[PDB]
């Protein structure tokens, strides 16, 4: 498939245009064109924010999924409401493993203790403007135990847990009611492998 | 008065107030800071919360599908941001382009099919619109399936920056499973296609 590699690109320099909580960097490079020749110098504004771990809580016995509801204002301008239905997720820090961030966030966000876990897919959200990569895991859970609303809330992570059938959640994806990349991808994956996973677990 | 719209979540836009958006950095792509308050599930109202959001516009995505030959037309192109976490910055993607003012998702998809892959799309069909990573970017991408004759492979206009690859639907999907195609729009598009190919082929028969 892909011909070219890292030796076919010369990164001239990287510069931080802005550095706050996240970073906005500028990549200046030259690369091979699809005719051999090397291009001129190209500039790219790249959003640097680290990488994420995602966990799809799936109850094989009940054939259910556990969703996380929390506000995401970046969704404001193009959605009817900023509050989205999502998967458990968290940023991967200094040498943490994807599985551990996923399992830890399952406790913090949904109050669930994941049992067996399995790798699904790893994707780049939008490779044209950000370096962010998200790695999905499917974790065996007991929907029956998820937490409820926090009396005293975490204001930068106020979550409401939703438990729904596997089919329901998938239909919402097709209907557009669930439309964040991690959820759409994980839920489509589940829809293509649910019987094999149900047979493997329990 | 008319009844309120239905929501699959607890709160709507009337439950959140945006104090302001200040520009942290300005370029054709910008990084802004949203300052806002919102109702909490416990029934109270939050203190000001601040978020850095990547403003980069929105994209139109086209999945080139030949239902008769059961093939898919991919596009190879360099994505430098994929560099630090990928074996090669050259990815296999879907036809895609930025949506401009007064342009529909379909018009962009159709225009992009021609200049990126030299394809002329016939019937189109909405697939899905998704938020790439809503916690830090506002970017929204709308996908469509474009009926195409895979034999119309092409050189295109941007053949020096983009190379087309015509493959079977099954090979495309197998590459998604193996991690050989891992960019969001392509993964979502191809999984949707693996779930609907028969109905779509019957429809476009
Ligand atoms: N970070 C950037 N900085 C400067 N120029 C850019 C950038 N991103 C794209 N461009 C330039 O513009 C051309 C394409 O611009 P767009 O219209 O934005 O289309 P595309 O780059 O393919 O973005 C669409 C697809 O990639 C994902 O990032 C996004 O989620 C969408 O699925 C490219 O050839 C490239 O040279
Ligand atoms: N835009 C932002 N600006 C400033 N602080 C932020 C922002 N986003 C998150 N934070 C801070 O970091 C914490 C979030 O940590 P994580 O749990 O790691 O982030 P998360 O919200 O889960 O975002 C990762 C998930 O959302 C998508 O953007 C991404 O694809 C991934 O699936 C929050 O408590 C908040 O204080």
């Amino acid at each position: 498939p892909v011909t070219f590699g890292k030796n076919d690109v010369e990164i001239i320099a990287r510069e931080t245009l802005y550095r706050g909580f996240f970073s906005l960097d500028l990549y200046r490079f030259r690369h091979r064109l699809f005719n051999g020749q090397m291009s001129h110098e190209v500039r790219r504004e790249i959003f640097e924010r680290g990488h994420a771990a995602v966990l799809l809580p799936f109850d094989p016995v009940r054939d259910e999924v556990v969703l996380i509801e929390q506000i995401r204002i970046a969704a404001y301008d193009t959605s009817e409401t900023p509050w989205l239905l999502e998967m458990v997720a968290g940023m991967i820090e200094e040498g943490e493993s994807v599985e551990d961030v996923a399992r830890r966030e399952a406790i913090e966000e949904a109050g669930l203790i994941v049992k067996r876990t399995k790798p699904v897919l790893s994707f780049l959200a939008s490779p044209g403007g950000t370096s962010e990569r998200s790695s999905i895991m499917v974790g065996e859970v007991d929907a029956t135990t998820a937490s409820g609303i926090h009396g005293l809330a975490d204001e930068n992570e106020d979550i409401r847990v939703h438990v729904v059938s596997r089919e329901q959640a998938y239909q919402w994806v097709e209907e557009g009611k669930i439309d964040n990349a991690a959820s759409v991808i994980a839920l489509q994956w589940l829809q293509l492998h649910h019987q094999a996973l149900k047979n493997e677990w329990a």
